[PDB]
């Protein structure tokens, strides 16, 4: 089997991407944030504290003839920004782009933190990291991809995020029309439960490529590109007036600037992020200071190849017995 679903930016900045997912019988369609940096499929639901729902579409398990409470199971998760959610668990039928999993753990939110409430466009998350990170207790649950894998034509999914435009998540096959050149594959460590890999270096604009190993994670659920302070300083030094602002929380730059591109290495291959992808717009409405899309990882403890990087590539998440990642230009 295979599946194919369109993923759409939630706003004009590509702050996140939502993909429609069918849950239950009859189907209830929710728009979920596919997150290769976590491993829980959780949704706003009829159980979510009412004051914490503000426009999201909710899953109502009582209206699904295939929903079954997973007795005794609870979940609770905290994300990189300090946001969080928690609740109980059902199993139900879940379909993505024509690919159906029965008995998928659907984690029903009883509580969500303010950043989730305030984003009416995201009805939940669909985790695509390794199932060892799933937070369900006392019986850990498998991700949608893990549950589908044996049925797929090939044990893979691909992320093809758009720049200010829709893109695609495919399950079970590699669309050879979706990229240019060849896909370069690189080793993955699953020891932290992430799609963790080592980039071979970087270049800023038309500058020379610096060969240096940068370990990081391929994370569709993080907006920006977080890299070591040395790398990020080298990038923003090429932008007149750019500076790191503690009050804003990162590098900012004059909105009048034209940003240089940023290249990262995948083995001997190179992925080029155009400068426009690094512009995240005014820090507040009407400001002439703009927020940068490349930021320091120094406070985070890990480098993160988020959407800014991933959207410049066609990305293969290969879930074979020995997982690997593939990147192609497009
Ligand atoms: C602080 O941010 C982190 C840190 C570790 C792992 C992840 C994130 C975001 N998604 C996965
Ligand atoms: C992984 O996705 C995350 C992570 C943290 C906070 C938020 C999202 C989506 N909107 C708020």
């Amino acid at each position: 089997s295979t599946g194919s679903a369109t993923t759409t930016p939630i706003d004009s900045l590509d702050d996140a991407y939502i993909t429609p997912v069918q849950i239950g019988t009859p189907a209830q369609t929710l728009n979920l944030d596919f997150d290769t940096g976590s491993s829980d499929l959780w949704v706003f639901s009829s159980e979510t504290t009412a004051s914490e729902v503000d426009g999201q579409t909710i899953y109502t398990p009582s209206k699904s003839t295939t929903a079954k409470l997973l007795s005794g199971a609870t979940w609770s998760i905290s994300y990189g920004d300090g946001s969080s959610s928690s609740g109980d668990v059902y199993t139900d039928t879940v379909s993505v782009g024509g690919l159906t999993v029965t008995g998928q753990a659907v984690e029903s939110a009883k509580k969500v933190s303010s950043s989730f409430t305030e984003d009416s466009t995201i009805d939940g998350l669909l985790g695509l990291a390794f199932s060892t990170l799933n937070t369900v207790s006392p019986t850990q649950q498998k991700t949608f991809f893990d549950n589908a894998k044996a049925s797929l034509d090939s044990p893979v999914f691909t992320a093809d995020l758009g720049y200010h435009a829709p893109g695609t998540y495919n399950f079970g096959f590699i669309d050879t029309t979706a990229y240019t050149g060849s896909i370069t594959y690189t080793a993955v460590s699953t020891k932290q439960g992430f799609w963790e890999w080592t980039s071979t270096g970087y270049a800023v604009g038309s500058g020379t490529f610096k060969s240096t190993s940068i370990d990081g994670i391929a994370d569709t659920g993080t907006t920006l590109l977080y890299l070591p302070a040395t790398v990020v300083s080298a990038y923003w030094a090429q932008v007149s007036g750019a500076k790191s602002s503690s009050s804003v929380g990162g590098y900012v730059f004059p909105c009048s600037a034209t940003l240089p591109s940023f290249t990262f290495g995948v083995g001997s291959a190179r992925i080029v992020i155009p400068g426009d992808y690094i512009d995240f717009g005014p820090i507040s409405t009407g400001s002439s200071s703009c927020f940068g899309g490349i930021q320091s990882s120094a406070g985070i403890g890990i480098n993160i190849f988020g959407d800014v990087a991933l959207k410049a590539a066609f990305v293969v998440f290969n879930g074979a017995t020995t997982p690997t990642l593939g990147f192609a230009s497009k």
